[PDB]
């Protein structure tokens, strides 16, 4: 079926977590052997969400190459991203030698450091200009160069140094800050407008490496951030747009991390960014 009407029939059948449930159980299941060596318990933030041995991202480490992060590839749409838990007080140095290995332009927070009264993530990048960081374990430096902050977004510039080799890179920080503690928003406006200028900057192009996505868990808002892009781009590219099968991409998008879409609110406000930003794009 096409998506609105689809996406109606649902509404005024209310049977989200009917199809949300049978989503979930065609979902693939692969092995995550690697995730659950005893030597790796504090690099996971959550005992259930686990990335698939043969997506998961290697660090570039002879001792120990691991970290809770899955590589979405996606050939259709010819888009790339890497979805990733929210740094933990162990893996904040990490997490920033995978920006560096992969290339990666842009990194995309969905999250606020405190939520719901606990630690979410991290505070893994600084917040004054005058206070750099540094990681020793992985031996690189990040300065904060700037800082705009709208109502819904802030974007950052960071600078990241490789110490070893006196390398420079700019890496954009796209924090959407305002998702509410429970539920989802409202509207989508507000995270389209903000999936569009994460699109401006050229972090999601092929010339550069794949965009680092991260919530909490890493598949809930991020599942819905890569859907709809992918989505929309399909959208684009055919010539029937009507073709385009949202529960389907969300299961090709599963064969390369668990979870991804968390709730049938989820599924649901996903459709409707769909769908309102089908009608912007034209
Ligand atoms: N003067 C000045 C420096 C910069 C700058 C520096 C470093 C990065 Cl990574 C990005 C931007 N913009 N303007």
């Amino acid at each position: 079926m096409e998506m609105e009407k689809e996406f109606e029939q649902i509404d005024k059948s209310g049977s989200w977590a009917a199809i949300y449930q049978d989503i979930r159980h065609e979902a693939s299941d692969f092995p995550s052997r690697v995730a659950k060596l005893p030597k790796n318990k504090n690099r996971n933030r959550y005992r259930d969400v686990s990335p698939f041995d043969h997506s998961r991202i290697k660090l570039h480490q002879e001792d120990n190459d691991y970290i809770n992060a899955s590589l979405i590839k996606m050939e259709e749409a010819q888009r790339s991203y890497i979805l990733t838990q929210g740094p933990l007080p162990n893996t904040v140095g990490h997490f920033w030698e995978m920006v560096w290995e992969q290339k990666s332009r842009g990194v995309v927070m969905l999250n606020r450091v405190m939520e719901k009264g606990s630690l979410k993530c991290a505070q893994y990048w600084p917040q004054k200009e005058e206070k750099e960081m540094i990681f020793e374990d992985t031996n690189l430096k990040l300065t904060l160069i700037s800082e705009d902050i709208k109502s819904y977004y802030t974007v950052r510039q960071l600078e990241l140094e490789n110490l070893t080799t006196q390398e420079t890179r700019e890496i954009l920080h796209f924090h959407y800050t305002t998702w509410p503690d429970f539920g989802v928003p409202e509207s989508p406006a507000s995270f389209l407008n903000f999936l569009f200028k994460v699109r401006e900057s050229g972090s999601l192009s092929p010339e550069h490496g794949p965009v680092v996505v991260h919530c909490s868990a890493g598949i809930g808002r991020s599942g819905t951030f890569c859907l709809a892009d992918t989505c929309l781009l399909l959208m684009d590219k055919r010539k029937d747009p009507s073709s385009v099968d949202i529960k389907k991409v969300l299961l090709e998008m599963r064969k390369f991390r668990m979870g991804l879409i968390q709730t049938a609110d989820q599924l649901r406000f996903s459709y409707l960014a769909v769908i309102e930003g089908a009608k912007f794009i034209m």
